[PDB]
């Protein structure tokens, strides 16, 4: 499942106030570098003048199982391609948009083994290896609003080499001469670009770096090329791995499942156990919504994954069953203070609840007990921290505790509630 992100003026009268830039990562689904800063861009930065459209992750699905690509590599099949390969479909909404007539310039970003060297230096630094270089395809494109490739790539470089970490990780021009020879370059993404008389580059991060080293680079070559285009744009933090690193693991991140609450994404426990998911649907087709946007649910045996980019977040040991929607909210007491809790709530406590009964609900506190009933109804109780094993917590911080509702063998929904 990839979508396409606008960051777009405010304004809609200033998309056509300077080029636009099609940003896209994740072809391959064991390049997390990528993905994140495509990730962290549609979370972090506004565009002010032009648009960029982002698709964050191409290929989803193997960056689901951090694999190189399930269906063969998705950046091979922009030339040749058989109308029954798994992928057609997808490879024709890329082409459609790369294509499109508002777009200008495409910057397609990837992670890469080694160090990319000009002449062989090592079997780390050589020609063959990928890491740390942009990419052209060709020094020109006849035809393109920016036809200069060559000028844009050595701009680029320039300003991404202005903040190097170490003076290993220097970036290096990388011209594949693809229409002369590289018959594998041919198939990929940028080639097909140029065809279509866009502005194409690829930017490499290298795999022997730390995510969020790879995701400063790919950062830095993002903000290069819109300088290049004069794509005017801003972020909300200071550009440095230490900065990266925080918003990779952004603990205010979270993730909804169907009509579930939203559970954060760092410091779940391991292993959620007897997690309810809705009856008869395909894991790809369950809902999942986040404020990142690299997140989703994925099967392995008898668990459903809960994946942030190549990242394991917990693991569901689901419970599947009917999801009855006609519980829209349920009457709570939080802190003496009686109130409505619309079902999929998060509610902070600082001291105490109770559910009220209902008459054909029952409510499961989870972590919570007073008999021993593998069916009970814990409305009617006044419940406090002390009250809970706090090994059915949510969370590693023992904060957060599931309450689960049933209307005779469906579910009718969830609240958290958070001692705060
Ligand atoms: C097997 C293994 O892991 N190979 C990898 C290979 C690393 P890559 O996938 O980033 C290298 C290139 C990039 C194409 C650039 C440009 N023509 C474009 O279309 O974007 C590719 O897509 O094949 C590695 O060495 O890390
Ligand atoms: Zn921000
Ligand atoms: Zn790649
Ligand atoms: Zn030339």
């Amino acid at each position: 499942s990839m979508e396409m992100i606008e960051k777009a003026p405010t304004d809609l009268e200033d998309r056509d106030k300077a080029p636009h830039l099609l940003l896209l990562a994740g072809i391959q689904g064991d390049e997390p570098g990528g993905f994140n800063a495509t990730n962290l861009f549609l979370m972090h930065y506004s565009v002010l003048k032009g648009l960029v459209e982002v698709v964050p992750v191409l290929n989803k699905p193997s960056m689901l199982r951090n694999h190189r690509g399930l269906y063969g590599d998705m950046n091979r099949k922009f030339a040749a391609l058989d109308k029954k390969d798994p992928e057609y479909p997808t490879i024709q909404e890329i082409k459609s948009l790369i294509a499109k007539p508002n777009i200008d310039a495409v910057l397609h970003l990837h992670d890469g083994g080694g160090y990319y060297r000009p002449v062989y230096v090592d079997a780390m630094l050589n020609p063959k290896r990928w890491g740390n270089c942009f990419i052209i395809d060709q020094d020109e494109v006849k035809g393109a609003k920016f036809p200069n490739l060559l000028a844009f790539a050595n701009n680029t470089i320039e300003s991404i080499n202005a903040h190097l970490l170490h003076p290993i990780e220097e970036y290096h021009l990388k011209n594949t001469r693809t229409a002369q020879g590289d018959t594998e370059m041919q198939k990929a993404l940028t080639f097909y670009a140029i065809n279509q008389k866009k502005s194409a580059f690829a930017n490499e991060a290298s795999k022997e770096l730390p995510l969020a080293s790879r995701v400063f680079y790919h950062l830095q070559a993002i903000e290069g090329l819109l300088n290049q285009l004069n794509i005017p744009f801003k972020r909300d933090f200071e550009l440095n791995p230490s900065s990266v690193h925080a918003l990779i693991n952004d603990k205010s991140l979270w993730a909804k499942i169907s009509s579930l609450p939203k559970i954060p994404l760092f410091n779940l426990r391991p292993r959620l156990n007897h997690f309810p998911l809705p009856h008869n649907t395909k894991i790809p087709q369950i809902p999942i919504e986040s404020n990142a946007y690299i997140v989703g649910l994925v099967k392995n045996k008898q668990e459903v994954f809960l994946k942030y980019g190549n990242k394991l977040m917990t693991r569901l040991s689901p419970f599947y069953i009917e999801f009855d929607p006609s519980l829209e909210e349920v009457k709570m007491q939080i802190d003496n203070k009686d109130q409505m809790v619309k079902i999929g709530s998060v509610v902070e406590v600082k001291e105490s609840f109770y559910i009220h009964a209902m008459d054909n609900i029952r409510a499961n506190v989870i972590g919570f007990s007073v008999s021993n009933e593998n069916k009970p109804n814990e409305a009617g109780y006044t419940i406090r921290f002390k009250d809970f094993q706090k090994r059915f917590s949510l969370d590693k911080q023992e904060r957060i505790y599931r309450i689960e509702f049933y209307k005779n063998n469906a579910f009718s929904g969830m609240i958290l509630v958070k001692f705060v």
